[PDB]
């Protein structure tokens, strides 16, 4: 196996192919970002008008172009599916994918089989783009897309907020092991999907069409739908809303043999300017098109809302069947309603079909029973269909206030993690310092103090930006039983403490000022951080921004915080049974999803354990001799070549250090010592670990400590 | 074949293993530096005491430690093999390699088999990094710890010149196809090494030290010594003087049998803490060392600096035999010179030896010559060995602008590209505005104003930061003859007209302000662009910087100028014959060395295109109908829907832009068309092809072409 150029993909893994990869710190590099450091996109989109771009998506949907020949003379369906699959990458146990950061028009996204056809959805789109420019992102302007198509079809949304901001390069994302397009090694037992997985085969959405592993098991299939849809935070109702409001419009594409319709974009030659899957039967596109391979029109009406769709499927009976190229499908028993399904091209009516997956609503016995009740009830479809796609579209979006311009309805909903508008004023520097003070005196150690702040701000992940310490959440279920938060110890009497000092300043309130038990958690690991830098020798302060508020448990959905909970933390040298890769690749991950750079993980580590953040309060890699002082003494020790490390008898993952005379003298994880082994995280540590660096390793940690307490802080930037 | 997590090394390079890497144009991303923005090395390396920078070194040389004691108590020899290693990746055919950004300590260089034991060495001086500091970077250390190395052992060097600047992340270079260390699959014809290499094999910084492929022949040998070490910059003088010079001390090592060293330090375990090579045989270190598996002292001197190694080479006759890990060595015939060779740990005295490469210095014609000339007139040698270690441990710092601290000195030297000291005041404001309307009414086209411009400033690489607009070199032997640079009609026409607006500005400018023909080649470029940008409704002025200087012919090193001649400009959509990509892989290849960002990159293409800088003036790529004119005509165009695009019948590189009529509009290259092809660059072609756009791409496209223009000009950085 040969070596490559860089410029064709060459470089150190090809020769250490397991070896840990900092370029999930430095994903979208700003060199790359053609828009200034300057570029304000929420500047930009509050001055669209949004009936304009409307109007002007109106007309793209119902304007065919010659390379892509609209069914029925209206993209609008296509535009669906496009949106549908665009938020449909989403999966909650990492909070990957999803629509937020448009990447369907990058690798791999653009060229998974079932993103096919989706490269000529885009295209169309280009006219609208070219003209709201820097005003529209394309992550906007997808979903949006797919909203407008409902509208224009007679469904009416719940609203749309706009703000997802482009970026440049394509997300790198665990989408599976298998190196084969449809591929499927993810499965154990009787259909567990490996983590953190959401589909049930490499590249598609959610599940197969024909039924698992192509079985048109319409009970099987129902299986992998729930559990797929359940991965991306849709239940059963919503799961059944969002197929039976989905397949009321368009049609499926496979019209002739799949082994004419060529290479996938990323893969098909340059005169084809990014479009793929170019095809030999007959024209390529309009009446001679193929896309999945299946050839459904599942209702009469496929431009309009009505309810054929439920009418159809328990109006009819439904025989196994195969479509012009080999797929199976399912369509009408004795020959009933001959004719009657329109032709998107005046063609001769055809017969009702459905797909494997569509037989699921009908034969599953929980989704019979959802969607019979929406066959005499279709005003109940339409709201819970209209709730679920709005949630599907805006999954990742994060804090409400990222939601921007004038059709966000103010409605409280659930399922983004709702958080009490600031009510009362806000404490000043006045009350701040004073706060400082009293948390100093409250007999919490920094140990306790940065540990619990940390523990709050860190529940945050940048993927689908949920979680971070806005809320209170960490007083509350499930964030307060959690193992690495090991509610065991003092998280109870730090809380405890801490609500006692929120009373105080606010039963003796001096007006309107009040402060949320979720400002004292973040103020306390900054006032800590203060004192254990004067310990220290270094006077300084440590910002802090108030305006969070605390929240109910009811307004904290338990079982959807499940996700958010750590399986390791290298951060507080935490690591759990069930991890996917070594404790090394986990630090990084989780600092990737804090959004943290390698200079800021690093300074972050070192700083950590020489406060005491660690679990369970473990010596490893607290290569210090002061109690609770802000030192760079992790860096330096760490470089002390009179130090001989070997693993620990116990294999517990422990190592020990020992000095000249044989004596341990430190012991460490394999995340600790991953920066001394490592030769660009040792580099980064020879820079905090030099006589010259302790005043800047204090700035640096400050500023990312900082960074990371105000991970969630939307509703101030 | 399986798919990994992207922090185990994922990503779509999997899926598309040739695709175009766009990574090469964000190499150590700021956000990866641990420094601030305001950073600046050269400032800090200003202020260091470099007398106490020397003694510290001096002290670490004598100062052995435990875990790797030093021979003959002078680790100085060890750190000559380390700065000369460092030095010696470089190679001229792309610049890359060299000491400049201290990539020895990065992946794969500090694992390579001829790297082994250097881990250690550069260990050893953390204690001198740790006390300056960001005063001193590694890159300056290494290499200035060999050249103390000399000076502590007797030896005058040169000067020495601070300001190699640290990076973060391993610089990606093309080492050759072998995935296998020490593999060979690099010669075609009768013994030529592939360009752009310039070692035997993969993982050897020049030689085989056993003979080509271990065949311990000198004379075969001496081929290959003198071909590598001419790629990289060293005539048959430099070479022998390097090499004699260099095993003027210390020794090899190779104490045991080679399979019982470890893995190299990218592959060690965790505990190891970057070490690599831990050796079981014996106590794996000092008498027991086994680097190269050589045992070979070359002088009865280790540690001083004398003729002992051609007295040694001509006092004996030499027979071949094996080391104890049975690699090919010489050692004197007939037992003599028994014992005169001191052993590096006490020991029992020792008989003499040679490698097979030192023979070579004996045993070929050339060498012979040179080296019994200084057998008899040693004086010589220590003349060009300090000239040939001064260019190899600077030959990539590029301008001597660059070269700091008081150890510089002051001479000038041909293979530093020199360039004249500014001798008269420089133009102001009002020259330079007086000067551009003069060149606008010279006669000169914006395509020719535009073209000498580029042609001159993009010869600069940024590897070794070599050529460049300063010099005026356009003019002279080689540029004015490159094909790229056309010198069929246009191009000496041009030189023409500057030169006479450089005398008749001269000889009646005011004061005594000069202008050289270097600063109106690039003053050129910029009129023309403020021409095309008007007549496109701007009013833009490009920037200039004043204070280039001419160069002569006999400043010019014609020879050496060769490996600066470009063989691809996507810019220019030049391609000539014998690239090793094809053309898009080229232009980022190109950008890459002009250190361009992806959107400079496209932003540069698109300007460079309707502006007429096309070599040969051809329409490829010419997406407009306006001449001279600085629209954004070439991204609009590339993203036309209504173009259809088909590969030329001609089957000659272009393809053919036919629209609705089947006539054909537009013609373009494998480079125009990959910015409408490829997904992340047209991400950025639709940036500036929207409506929007024209005011933001003059803007970004004026200031890319004032980087490229400033790229050597470090007079003022
Ligand atoms: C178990 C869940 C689902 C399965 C198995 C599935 C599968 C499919 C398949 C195979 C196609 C054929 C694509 C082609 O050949 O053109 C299709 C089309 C389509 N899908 Fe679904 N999908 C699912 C869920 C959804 C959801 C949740 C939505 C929207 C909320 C949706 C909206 C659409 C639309 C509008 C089309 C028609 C596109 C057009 O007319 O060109 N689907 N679906
Ligand atoms: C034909 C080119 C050369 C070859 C084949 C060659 C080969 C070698 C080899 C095999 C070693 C022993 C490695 C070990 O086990 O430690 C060695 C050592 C050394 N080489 Fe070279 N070398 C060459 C040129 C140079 C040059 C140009 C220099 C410096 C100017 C140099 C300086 C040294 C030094 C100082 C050592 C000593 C290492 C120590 O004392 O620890 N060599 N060389
Ligand atoms: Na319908």
């Amino acid at each position: 196996g040969h070596m490559k150029y860089p410029v064709e993909g060459g470089g150190n893994q090809d020769w250490w192919p397991n070896r840990l990869n900092l370029k999930v710190l430095h994903q979208n590099p700003a060199v790359a970002d053609p828009m200034g450091a300057a570029f304000d996109y929420a500047a930009e989109v509050a001055t669209i008008d949004v009936d304009a771009l409307t109007r002007d998506i109106e007309e793209v949907m119902t304007t065919s172009q010659p390379w892509w020949p609209a069914d029925y003379g209206h993209y609008g369906p296509l535009f669906i599916r496009m949106a549908w699959h665009a938020a449909g990458t989403y999966r909650i146990h990492d909070g990957r994918g999803g629509a937020g950061g448009g990447m369907q028009r990058f690798a791999p996204l653009n060229s998974w089989p079932d993103n096919a056809s989706l490269d000529k959805a885009r295209r169309l789109l280009w006219p609208v783009k070219k003209k709201y420019g820097k005003k529209l992102s394309w992550a906007d302007l997808i979903v949006f897309a797919g909203n407008c198509a409902l509208e224009s079809m007679g469904f009416k949304t719940f609203g749309f907020g706009f703000g997802r901001v482009d970026q440049w390069e394509p997300d790198e994302v665990y989408w599976g092991k298998e190196a084969t397009w449809l591929g499927d090694e993810r499965y154990s037992g009787k259909r567990d999907l490996e983590n953190p997985l959401a589909a049930v085969q490499m590249g598609l959405i959610y599940v197969n069409p024909e039924g698992p592993n192509g079985n048109p098991d319409p009970m099987a299939a129902a299986v992998d739908i729930r559990e797929t849809f359940r991965r991306m935070a849709m239940n059963d109702v919503e799961t059944a809303a969002l197929i039976v409001g989905g397949h009321t419009f368009g049609k499926t594409h496979g019209a002739g043999p799949a082994d004419l319709v060529g290479p996938e974009p990323e893969a098909a030659p340059l005169e084809q300017m990014g479009l793929g899957w170019k095809s030999s039967y007959g024209t390529g596109t309009g009446k001679d098109a193929i896309t999945s391979g299946i050839e459904v029109v599942w209702t009469n009406t496929p431009t309009k809302w009505d309810n054929s769709f439920l009418e159809i499927l328990y109006g009819y009976e439904w025989e196994l069947t195969k479509s012009p190229a080999g797929a199976w499908q399912y369509t009408a028993k004795d020959g009933a309603g001959a004719g009657t399904i329109p032709d998107p091209f005046g063609g001769p009516g055809r017969s009702p079909t459905m797909l494997a997956t569509d037989l699921s609503l009908r034969v599953d016995p929980i989704y019979e029973r959802i969607t019979r009740r929406w066959l005499e009830h279709p005003e109940e479809l339409a709201d819970e269909f209209a709730k679920a796609w709005y949630k599907l579209i805006h999954r990742d979006m994060g804090p409400v206030a990222r939601y921007l311009g004038p059709l966000v309805p103010k409605q409280t909903l659930l399922w983004q993690d709702p958080v009490p508008a600031v009510s009362h004023d806000l404490v000043g520097e006045a009350e701040i310092a004073s706060l400082k003070s009293q948390i100093r005196a409250s007999g919490l150690t920094v140990s306790q103090l940065v540990s619990t702040a940390w523990a709050a701000a860190s529940s945050f992940r940048g993927s689908d930006k949920r979680g971070g310490a806005n809320g209170g959440r960490i007083r509350l279920q499930p964030q307060v039983g959690w193992e690495v938060n090991d509610p065991d110890g003092d998280l109870r009497k730090v809380i405890r403490t801490l609500e006692e000092i929120q009373e105080s300043f606010n039963s003796a309130a001096p007006g309107n000022i009040k402060v949320s038990f979720a400002d004292l958690v973040v103020l306390g690991g900054c006032a800590a951080i203060e004192k254990a830098a004067k310990a220290a020798g270094h006077n300084i302060t440590v910002p802090f921004t108030p305006g969070r508020t605390d929240a109910s448990q009811e307004q904290t959905d338990v079982e959807s915080f499940a996700v958010l909970e750590p399986k390791a933390d290298g951060f507080r040298n935490y690591l759990g049974k069930g991890n996917p890769l070594p404790a090394e690749y986990m630090l990084l991950d989780k600092a990737n999803l804090l959004t943290l750079s390698a200079p800021e993980m690093t300074v972050l580590v070192g700083g950590l354990r020489v406060l005491g953040a660690n679990y369970k309060r473990l010596p490893l890699g607290v290569f210090t001799e002061a109690s609770e002082s802000l030192t760079n003494d992790f860096f330096v020790n760490l470089l002390d070549m009179g130090i001989t490390w070997e693993p620990s008898p116990a294999d517990d993952g422990t190592y020990q250090g020992k000095d000249g005379s044989g004596k341990v003298k430190w012991t460490g994880s394999r995340v600790d010592l991953v920066f001394g082994s490592n030769s660009e995280l040792r580099a980064l540590v020879e820079v905090y670990g030099a006589d010259d660096a302790q005043p800047k390793f204090v700035q640096d940690f400050v500023a990312a400590w900082d960074k990371v307490m105000n991970l969630d802080r939307f509703d101030v930037r």
